[PDB]
């Protein structure tokens, strides 16, 4: 996806703001694990509150989709601890 608006990078999620939003239902913190709709994803029940646009930082990966959370690499559908990235990956 694109730009939000002048203020780019979505909301945050996680603790803080380790995490942030990605697809749909979903958030994952790179430096923060992956979480779809979890405790730690509900950041993004605001990405469903208002009608708006939005933007996400998904670093592409041959794990069919793009890196996000821990190690993560997602996908349209969900992510998964990808070892492309840190978890099933290296020691990362």
């Amino acid at each position: 996806a694109v730009l939000d608006l002048d203020v780019r990078t979505c909301l945050p999620c996680g603790p803080g703001g380790k995490g942030r939003c990605f697809g749909p239902s979903i958030c994952c913190g790179d430096e923060l694990g992956c979480f779809v709709g979890t405790a730690e994803a509900l950041r993004c029940q605001e990405e469903n509150y208002l009608p708006s646009p939005c933007q996400s930082g998904q670093k592409p990966c041959g794990s069919g989709g793009r890196c996000a959370a821990a190690g993560i690499c997602c996908s349209p559908d969900g992510c998964e601890e990808d070892p492309a990235c840190d978890p099933e990956a290296a020691f990362s």
